[PDB]
């Protein structure tokens, strides 16, 4: 009932000084002050570069060229400064200092002392500011440094140069898309991006509360649950304060347990019965349970601390096939509550190149997810650690994810301070996410890094997830179809974004792609939102995969730019459509597919099938109709084709199925279907078809009535012809 | 001025396999006797204090800063045997080319074997080919033979002693024969020897009085016939004394480094701490003849 | 102002495999050469001293931190090879695309290859491929043939 805790935000409006970086860096209050700068206001969290544009010194950098403008600020220095009210602390307490976001290398001080030194973009920092702060107003000041310039404090091993990474990326622990990508922009920046508080803490709190499910008995609605729990406890409190364990859904008391605290860290072991287990999305309901402990005065009542979250009664396991290509990679599968799953999902790529408004587009990002109905996400070490709302997010909508440490593509030092750097950096974000239930398998794609480092930290720290140490042409082609991996990462199709992108994001006399109207020739503007990283003036390139790639099903590049718009789309849709049903079909060898990728972090020409701004392509929704619980699919078989049905429930559904053709109305087949549970089932065997064409597929379960379609015949295509066949079968909308 | 033992644990943040041992999460982070946080078969006595001797010393510039005497084969039938000592010294430059070591071997007044070198160098290993001496064995396979070890450093003019390290070694070889747990046998000077006693636990709560209780304790070892004993990785490292009894009778010392029933960290603090402490238990007991193991 | 290289020795606890060699003590816990000690083959010298030029050097802002050479193919055949240039330089951000790094491959002042590149990072990798070179080869298997292979940080407006 009475709070003896709170935290004070220290977000909001603060001061912005910025300013080139001299040789000898700024690193103390009087330097920040003495140099000759720029003083704007700034809103934390947030990116320095959105404090420019709201005072009209830098260019809109999400349209055209801009973003080459921000280059020289790469080479700057950034001082934030703001007043705060110290909070009342009373004997014993501390006041803690926390930021959960700082881009990148800062010196922090408060009333003039420096509390801090961060050099770690992805992880929080808290400082112990009780002794140094004073009575009313205080001083908070933070000196950042330029974190490209921090790069030739470094010698590079021969491994960490000549990778798609930038060599700048190497030596620091910052996210190694923001120095450019070929789906990213080079936009490095810095700030403060999330969220900076005060904490009040008693001599007794909480340290940490670690839950973790032993076992889980779904049929019995029973888990066993263990709770690590690490407080700071003053030995005058030795005997005098109990842990309060409550679990609880909607208000109704499932378990409570109360222990007498003898010991700074315990195990409480749960036997809980009438318990959901948690599942991803097919497999079952993504049960979540309120998990509460408390430290309580056993004389007074005083509620010293409380630690509040929603758990969800889950085991995960990757059981590896080492009998088949010993060596390939993807040879494993997922087992959710003894249970193999089949995955289908995206990869997680950044929300935003200025990630402080990353979590302002987390809802509608997962809400892609959900409307797709993938039941897993992989977030790629490109981009930085998602944070807990996130992953509450994958929690509520049973969403696996699997979590890549934050490394490029390239090796990396094997020398004590980066893997010191790195293990730092491990252990802070194991300890962050290891409770949350959709959180599944962590990965760090010999080398020292992987090997070692981030193994240990898995070992001792979370014990219950497993560890990987480590991770263009027709669709149609060998590289596709005779790919082995049981578990594939698909490589993505280019997919040109709708209209109203491009004329929001290109200058009006650049809109339309081809320069001086010259078909397959890209203008600057276009050439730029490649992406290309650096200012280089160059023909060709990546944006060529959008024209070789209509080339080759619709046998000619279209002039007019709405009719460019529909082969490109069509293309990608077609694809990775393709992708999903070869490898839902050719189960139970076949065990995942997680295809790249599902929505863009900046207005950019990508092989994502969702632009920056929400603009879904044609591929959203073919993807969306191969990714349901249950699915009448079509493969290409030796001679003719095979019609299957896909599971990915743990229960069985029977209905009928109808095969038309898109151009003639002719039945090919219909018949009655059992699809068992978490299975592929072959239906029948179609026949070839005369020439090209589509076939519809209408099938019916449950008084549910789903479409899907397949592409019969070998390219190329008319781009007209297929137009019709989209059109006459109804299911999907031109544009 | 010592702090509290319990207190320290909270200045480290646990890993999960540290957490719901029967060991006490107060153990885990610190390097004291597990057991005194309480037991099965001990009381919860976190204690403090200067539990053992507190002594000065007077050292000369040239001191002997150890002497490592290693058995590298022995013949009983022959009575023969091959001992290394391994001596690392103090040596200003200046008393180089004028010091010499004196390694004697003796038993019961006779000497055995007396073999003077000029020291050239700080550190020096000398091989002694031995004659007329008897093997050390375990209770049971024949005589605990012990022979007094003493080298000293002398200048060579004066002969004056500037150091000196005396203890009793024994002439023994020890192998362990691997063939599930315990797939094992220790073959002692080429023999498979036939193993049995006991484990041994803190001799007391208050661990400043072990000292005290060391001789009967032992004694019950001698009484019992045991030709081994297990020391628990749970107490603290016995003193010197108890491994002199150990050579005395002929009792086979099983040593286990002090850890307690649970998985520890891997970071490299807690690394640091454990390798000082084990090249110092190490260094100190390794020339005992009843030490037969090493157990982490 | 050199110390004793002997008496250092002495700062260090030995093992037990560093005693008794054919090395000596001495030599175990320092990073010098083994055989100043003595040897079979060689007497024991100690010594001391600055034993190698003493040099002062001047370095621009701009400068050549390492330049690394590396042969990923050769065909002697069709005197052909690739060669990689792991490049790293100190490079104030000012001078961040202002800077080209010029490679060139010749002999006997004869060009074989030039490459330009506009510096945008401090650490690249440059990749060549070559025409009409001859491969390097021990004695007897062919000729030891070389190249002289230089880069220069070129400043692009000036040409300093």
């Amino acid at each position: 009932s009475h709070m003896f805790v709170s935290e004070q935000s220290l977000n909001g409006r603060w001061t912005l000084k910025f300013f080139p970086q001299p040789a000898v860096p700024v690193m103390t209050i009087e330097g920040a002050e003495a140099a000759n700068g720029i003083v704007v206001d700034a809103v934390v969290p947030g990116n320095v570069e959105i404090d420019m544009e709201a005072a009209g010194l830098v260019e809109d950098p999400m349209v055209g060229n801009n973003i080459y403008k921000l280059r020289p600020y790469e080479g700057y220095q950034w001082y934030y400064s703001r007043t705060f009210a110290a909070p009342v602390v009373t004997e014993g307490q501390r006041l803690v200092l926390h930021f959960g976001g700082i881009d990148t290398f800062a010196e922090v001080y408060v009333n003039g002392i420096k509390v801090g030194s961060a050099d770690n973009m992805l992880i929080e920092h808290d400082y112990d500011i009780t002794s140094v702060v004073k009575e009313g107003e205080n001083r908070l000041d933070v000196i950042i440094r330029s974190s490209v310039m921090e790069a030739q404090n470094h010698f590079l091993g021969t491994l960490s140069i000549g990778n798609f990474s930038n060599e700048e990326s190497a030596p620091v622990r910052r996210a190694p898309s923001t120095y450019g990508w070929d789906i990213m922009p080079r936009l490095v920046s810095a700030g403060l991006w999330r969220d900076v508080t005060l904490r009040v803490e008693n001599p007794v709190t909480i340290v940490d509360a670690n839950w973790v499910t032993l076992s889980v008995n779904p049929k019995a609605r029973e888990a066993s649950e263990s709770l690590y729990l690490q407080t700071r406890l003053p030995f005058e409190m030795h005997d005098k304060v109990k842990a309060v364990i409550t679990i609880s859904r909607d208000g109704r008391q499932i378990l409570r347990k109360e222990a007498l605290m003898r010991k700074f860290a315990n195990l409480f072991t749960l036997n809980l019965s009438g318990v959901d287990a948690w599942w991803p999305r097919g497999y079952g309901e993504p049960a979540l349970y309120t998990a509460e402990v408390s430290l309580v005065d056993v004389t007074s009542g005083k509620i010293y601390d409380t630690k509040t979250s929603k758990i969800g009664f889950r085991t995960v396991k990757l059981e590896l096939d080492e009998v088949n290509l010993p060596g390939q990679p993807g040879q494993f599968q997922f087992i959710i509550n003894g249970e193999p799953v089949f995955a289908k999902g995206t990869n997680w790529v950044p929300l935003d190149a200025l990630h402080s408004r990353d979590a302002s587009h987390v809802e509608e990002a997962v809400q892609l997810m959900v409307e797709m109905n993938c039941n897993i996400v992989r977030c790629w070490g490109g981009n930085v650690y998602e944070d807990t709302h996130f992953f509450e997010l994958c929690d509520k909508y049973g969403i696996m994810v699997w979590q890549d440490f934050a490394m490029g593509c390239g090796n990396y030092s094997q020398r004590d301070n980066f893997a010191a750097a790195l293990e730092k950096e491990a252990i802070s974000v194991v300890v962050k996410l290891r409770n949350h239930p959709s959180l599944i398998l962590w990965s760090g794609n010999n080398d020292r890094v992987s090997r070692q480092v981030l193994s240990r930290v898995i070992y001792e720290f979370d014990p219950t997830r497993p560890y990987l140490p480590s991770s263009r042409g027709y669709y149609k082609d060998p590289f596709y179809t005779e790919n082995p991996s049981q578990f594939v990462s698909q490589i993505g199709y280019h997919g040109c974004p709708n209209r109203e992108t491009l004329e929001r994001m290109f200058s009006p006399d650049s809109v339309n792609p081809w320069q001086n109207g010259v078909v397959g020739m890209w203008n600057d503007e276009w050439q730029t939102k490649a992406n290309r990283i650096y200012d280089d003036k160059f023909q060709g390139g990546r944006n060529d995969l959008m024209t070789n790639q209509v080339r080759i099903i619709f046998g000619e590049v279209p002039a007019d730019l709405d009719d460019f718009i529909f082969a490109s789309q069509s293309v990608q849709a077609e694809a990775m459509k393709f992708f999903v049903e070869l490898w839902r079909g050719r189960r139970p060898y076949r065990t995942g597919i997680i295809w790249w990728n599902i929505r863009d972090g900046w207005p950019l020409l990508s092989d994502a099938i969702s632009d920056y701004w929400g603009g879904k392509k044609q591929a959203f929704y073919y993807m969306q109709n191969v990714h349901h619980d249950v699915c009448c699919l079509i493969n290409p078989a030796a001679n003719g084709y095979m019609l299957k049905v896909d599971n990915n429930t743990l229960k069985d559904f029977e209905g009928v199925v109808e095969v038309k053709d898109v151009a003639s109305g002719k039945q090919v087949f219909k018949g009655k279907f059992v699809s068992k549970a978490n299975q592929m089932s072959e239906i029948a065997t179609l026949p070839m078809q005369k020439g090209q064409g589509m076939l519809v597929i209408s099938y019916r379960i449950e008084g549910n009535e789903y479409f899907n379609h397949y592409l019969y015949g070998e390219p190329p295509y008319k781009l007209d012809q297929y137009r019709k066949w989209v059109k006459k079968c109804g299911i999907y909308e031109l544009e």
